[PDB]
């Protein structure tokens, strides 16, 4: 029933043979068959399919209330599969005008070469976003909140446009995650992360998955899963799927310690602007908390006196690591512009103690 | 560093400076702490980008082919995906073999076709068919030899003389022969890819993939792909390659070894029409086969006279031969192509068994195949 | 400074040469040299010293703010470690009469093999403690809360006994972990985990730890880890670290769903007696209030009906899986008299009762749970 | 499954999944395993120090090939070794020990044991009447290693055996160095072999690990006992490793072998080497009882310098192939200096070098040789 429950144990039940609690890492390309009955439990190649994968495949599903999932090795790779399955060339895809730079990068440097065209919006204006949608626009890309600025979209609003003119909506839910969102019962065609991040929550695993209700789409994933092979191996899959047993409890601290922060920063003269879902002032506050049920472990600031600030503040903190990523159980920090206005400073929350991260930004600022 | 077992074990990772470590150890660490924004450590920033095992693991795969750079994937299909995309654009064409490896046709048929990328499949053994082959659009030549399962041969210089004639790339899927027995770069190809799936793992245990160079352009291109569709390998298969690939050298040659000995055997056996070996003077392409191999590998194929049921049987009643997909592993492997794999290919016919000889005791896989048959 | 902090960040540093944020797993068993002695990092092999285990023993000894810390293949490593550094025949241990049945096992079976003799005890009483100390008494070993009846000893009040015998005194802080409990605060000269259980949090990797501030006695168990050489593998050594990163939170979740799951068990007819530290009824709730920053995630139950509805109870549950060990973020569930070998020497475990591992499921799933199988 | 070694090296330790055909041991990262009712195990399994499925699969493998009837896998060769000694010895016995032992077993041995009241005589093993002599009416073990690390010394694995079974005491080869590609010696006579698997088992420097494989099935329940009680286990992704190198050992072994011996004819004409100890040699003390029960003679060659100590040194620092480190059974080539790495037991020449050699291209390791002797 409960989501934190489901992380633990809708995925994987332990094995007939052995009662083994935790899938095991199954470290095997190939797999023995029956020359009468063929294959054993469904399983010929690892690239196609493989136990480890199935069980996170099963947990990741779970937990975005989907009846299917699909895991590869980076959320780079998951949306490389999603475009690819959904586009052709001819088809045109609405972005949100702040995305990840890896997804911009993708769509901008090598999918126009491939004949796809885009175009950017501000996802929180849905006349705007309307407005983009071409007759050749077989999807929308949405990000909610955005990375950096924590930016809003509304999933249910865009899901509406996307069914107005056929085209199939894909929400990138590794900010917020499954334990803050869940863009499918909002009308999401299609939902991508990042397990990199917050999934595994602990910096020790690359990793991508694409999970979704349609079956046709599900079997479109697994084409381009199996054919071009951008997939994790076990002891990361492995890894992914233990991370996310403590998803639902890390989150919850990180945005009681996000809150914290944003508070203290919203008070400190250093500071000109706060960038958090969670403020009544931050623009899409009402979206967000209509279709999140916490406001996430990030925080971004746009610094008073500029870049050279923004940079010290980077250097000075020592609890906080200056490192790109971020949904580690370790706070991060980073300068965005460099690693959007280069004032601006993003931080990832960690599950630290409160009190040190806030003594930690007040010596980082002087 | 001068042999190439040497290289294989010495050159793709120095003992560690800080603590000495013989071994590359095992980055499990996504991100990368910096000094100041953007003061890396090592060029290290994001994982995908670059991590110090995967980079470990393509040193060693560039020094075992002798190439300048390495590029490491998730899979061999990753890497055939990479090199696709890196070389071709809509509205290009690229040179195929007839008998390909089946994942790599189904993504060029099944992936590339609907992206406006077109292909011809050819007998990789005629030059003249292959030369006719070429278009002014083709941007690529795709060689694989020995193929699978046939077993049939590529010159490998003499395709790259075509390529450089009408300004194509030349590729060649290494996979079969492994750097112990083949080096497609001395030979003249643009880019050598494996399944380090397969023999450089060696184990059955690692699915992996690579993309070798001389051509910085080329590297760089396939970098820009690795990055930014990430397709890239986890550190502790990229370590579990590097592992199997200590041991290449010495395993291949027992695979060959072994292989011949099969070869010899079912040559002999009432219930085999036909062997597919590469070091048999009858073998179509033998003399090909011995000027640009080091040795003739360890697959072997063969045509049951009784046809499909009796492929089917031996398949089933092998008790060291374990019947499964995959090749290039310690333990034998037996496939049945026709049933157990899935116009514009050759059809591979229903009484061919594909037999991946592995390194057992001779006389044990001999009287497994003799009880078997 | 706060120690979930200190569970991140004290015992592995970011690496100079790559800026990797977490421990890598060195799997190396040996390590390059320059000429002769010339070592790196002062790593020689594996089993005497390896990278990965130096990270682990590092955040193990900063999250009980000790000066020293040794990483075993298993808690049992860790205690056959500490008997046999701090014991030799003829020597003697009080021990307590409701020990972890491991230890028991180890002490009873084996030592006393080797002319170790024992007396066991019950901790609560620290008159009978303190009479049970004979001339050869070198160590007093204490465990807290206890498998699985969850009794309660007085640390500083134990410790106080030791130093006026010269007995060291070892606190096994498995169940309650270093996010709920400081024995070396407290006088204990050493801190036993294994850290199977919530450290690594994750059932997953077996593992133990010795953890102290007295620098001689760390260097005897040194001797013994790599003498005797039962010592973690790297990948195990990272996932207990891996683990320890978020102990401090998953404790704090344990002891809410528990403080419930007790609450719920105490009022149901199917339950005779609540075991939870917690509980003001509890015996020795005072001693673990002022000891404990929290209350664990263990609780145990006697079935009014006795051993069959203890079985049906464990064999009916769906969300608490049915297995021994415990400290996992899955709930677990057994009936530990079906494991217990000990008539005489220990108290006799209840054939009534049922011990239950509240893992950090949503706590309504868990109270459902209990509520269907209990009918 | 079955016949030859490296037939059973690779397909007897563990047979491929039921469920889902795997080929390779699944590595069990669970510390427990869900019951079926209390007790109701599945496939015996219930927590993991006392038994798991890769464990058992190592346990499968490594009684396979010294074709064993038991095996028990533990954290390092020095829990094998220290289970071993706690199995068969108690207070008041005595054990007879090689005069040249591996130095972590005579370390345990007379640091750790002897403050157990456990007592040893060291003893030149070659010599069986001082083997013979050695043993008392206490003596309840003989701990045999052949060949000795590090001067690679003989003992007659069968004729200890027999002195053993003479004065009802248990005889344990450490057959570490030889490895059961080259050493079978349960089928000499041993109650008892054990390993580190870290070394030539493993063969990739990659894993620290120990085994004991017996016949007997009453000491394998002693080994059992102290394995669970004391709990010295390998995990899961380190028992794995073991299990990949050994698949690969009987072909390492004959190339460590007969680059050894490449190894050893070059140093023997080279005029900065004094002595040359291989157990191939014929003029090796032991040869003969070597080529008896030794399939082949192995990767390890020990040499003295002429020039002393220093030259020792020098060489050790010099070479740019083999590395500068302890341990020994890998493929890559190691190099190390004994005396200062690693009269109760013999001394090790400070002028000797222990060569651990791999299986790098053979010209490479003389090439590297000769320009680090100049
Ligand atoms: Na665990």
């Amino acid at each position: 029933a409960g989501l934190a429950t489901r992380a633990i144990h809708s995925g994987y039940r332990p094995d007939p043979a052995t009662g083994a609690v935790n899938a095991p890492i199954y470290a095997s390309s190939t797999f023995a068959q029956d020359g009468v009955g063929g294959l054993r439990g469904g399983y010929e190649y690892a690239r196609t399919g493989n136990p480890t994968r199935t069980a996170l495949e099963a947990a990741l599903a779970a937990v975005e209330d989907a009846a299917f999932g699909r895991a590869f090795s980076s959320g780079m790779a998951a949306a490389d599969c999603a475009l690819r399955a959904m586009l052709r060339p001819g088809d045109h895809v609405v972005i949100p005008d702040d995305a990840y730079g890896g997804t911009f990068r993708l769509i901008d440097k090598v999918f126009t070469g491939w004949n796809v065209e885009y175009t950017p919006v501000a996802l929180a204006d849905l006349d705007a976003v309307r407005a983009a949608i071409r007759p050749t626009t077989r999807l929308i890309w949405v990000e909610t909140p955005t990375n950096p600025l924590l930016s809003i979209a509304d999933i249910a609003g865009i899901a509406q446009l996307g069914a107005d003119s056929s085209a199939k909506v894909l929400v990138d839910n590794t900010f917020a995650s499954p334990a803050l969102q869940q863009p499918l019962s909002l009308g999401a065609d299609v939902v991508l992360h990042s397990t990199t991040k917050y999934i595994g929550g602990h910096s020790d695993v690359v990793g991508g998955a694409l999970v979704t209700n349609d079956e046709e789409l599900d079997q479109s994933f697994a084409f381009l899963q199996n054919g071009a092979g951008a997939v994790p191996g076990p002891f990361d899959a492995y890894l992914t799927m233990r991370g996310l047993k403590t998803l639902v409890l890390r989150m919850q601290r990180h945005s009681e310690n996000a809150a914290a922060v944003a508070e203290f920063l919203a008070e400190h003269p250093a500071i000109s602007t706060v960038l958090y879902p969670g403020l009544p002032s931050h623009p899409g506050h009402a979206v967000a908390a209509r279709q999140m049920r916490g406001f996430g472990g990030m925080v971004s600031v746009r610094m008073r006196a500029g870049r050279t600030a923004a940079e010290q503040l980077c250097a000075k903190t020592n609890i906080f690591i200056l490192a790109e990523s971020l949904g580690s159980v370790e706070s991060l920090i980073e300068h965005p512009s460099a690693m959007v206005p280069d004032d601006l400073v993003r931080l990832s929350v960690g599950i630290e103690d409160v009190a040190d991260l806030l003594d930690d930004l007040k010596q980082a600022l002087g």
